[PDB]
C-alpha cells in the first residue's frame, strides 16, 4: 500500500497473509474454512496466516493453517488477468473471534463513488522498495467504468473495476495482490493489477467479486 496508514493490529480481521516461507500475497477469510484471493497468487505449499499484524513477529493472535486445496477460477486467463480469483480451503477450520473474522460477500455490486478499505503488506513506495512488517490500509473510492477504461484502453473487462486516485500517490502495490477491497462491510474487490503503483492516471485494478458470488457459493457447497 502506497500513501496509506497503519491499520492497527487486528482491525482488519478478515485479512490473511499467504505464506510459502515468506509473505507473498493477501487474501480474505470468507468463512471458517475458506479464503478468497487472486488467481495470479496461485502456488503450491501455501500456509494461510490469520490474525496477523506484524508478519515477522509472533504477537499472540495468529492462526497458521495449511491449505488443503486451491481452486483457481475455471476461466482465469493469466495473460489478461480476466477472472483473477481463486479459493483456498483450509485443512482445519479457523477459530473465529473478534480478531479473526469472516467478511461478508456482496449481494449486489458496488458503484462508482463508494469508499472502500484496501489493505495489505505490499510495497509502500511508488519509486522505491520498502515492505512493511505491519498491516497497511488505504481508504479509496471506486472509479467509474468509463474512467477505468480510459486509463487502461483495451484492458478492462466486465470482471474488473478501478479504485483509487487518478492524481497518483495512493494505491495498492506488489505484495498486496489477492487482498481485500471492502465497501460498506462487503468484499467487493480483490487486489489484482495496475501499471506500476500510485502513478498518475494509472489507478488500481481489482477483481469484481460480486460477479463471482454464485461460483463461490456453489464451490464451497461441493468442496
Ligand atoms: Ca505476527
Amino acid at each position: 500500500i502506497v500513501g496509506g496508514y497503519t491499520c492497527g493490529a487486528n482491525t482488519v480481521p478478515y485479512q490473511v497473509s499467504l505464506n510459502s516461507g515468506y509473505h507473498f500475497c493477501g487474501g480474505s477469510l470468507i468463512n471458517s474454512q475458506w479464503v478468497v484471493s487472486a488467481a495470479h497468487c496461485y502456488k503450491s505449499g501455501i500456509q494461510v496466516r490469520l490474525g496477523e499484524d506484524n508478519i515477522n513477529v509472533v504477537e499472540g493472535n495468529e492462526q497458521f493453517i495449511s491449505a488443503s486445496k486451491s481452486i483457481v477460477h475455471p476461466s482465469y486467463n493469466s495473460n489478461t488477468l480476466n477472472n483473477d480469483i481463486m479459493l483456498i480451503k483450509l485443512k482445519s477450520a479457523a477459530s473465529l473471534n473478534s480478531r479473526v473474522a469472516s467478511i461478508s460477500l456482496p449481494t449486489s455490486c458496488a458503484s462508482a463513488g463508494t469508499q472502500c478499505l484496501i489493505s495489505g503488506w505490499g510495497n509502500t513506495k511508488s519509486s522505491g522498495t520498502s515492505y512493511p512488517d505491519v498491516l497497511k490500509c488505504l481508504k479509496a473510492p471506486i472509479l467509474s467504468d468509463s474512467s477505468c477504461k480510459s486509463a487502461y484502453p483495451g484492458q478492462i473487462t466486465s470482471n474488473m473495476f478501478c479504485a483509487g486516485y487518478l492524481e497518483g500517490g495512493k494505491d495498492s502495490c506488489q505484495g498486496d495482490s489477492g487482498g481485500p477491497v471492502v465497501c460498506s462491510g462487503k468484499l467487493q474487490g480483490i487486489v489484482s493489477w495496475g501499471s506500476g503503483c500510485a502513478q498518475k492516471n494509472k489507478p488500481g485494478v481489482y477483481t469484481k467479486v460480486c460477479n463471482y458470488v454464485s461460483w463461490i457459493k456453489q464451490t464451497i457447497a461441493s468442496n
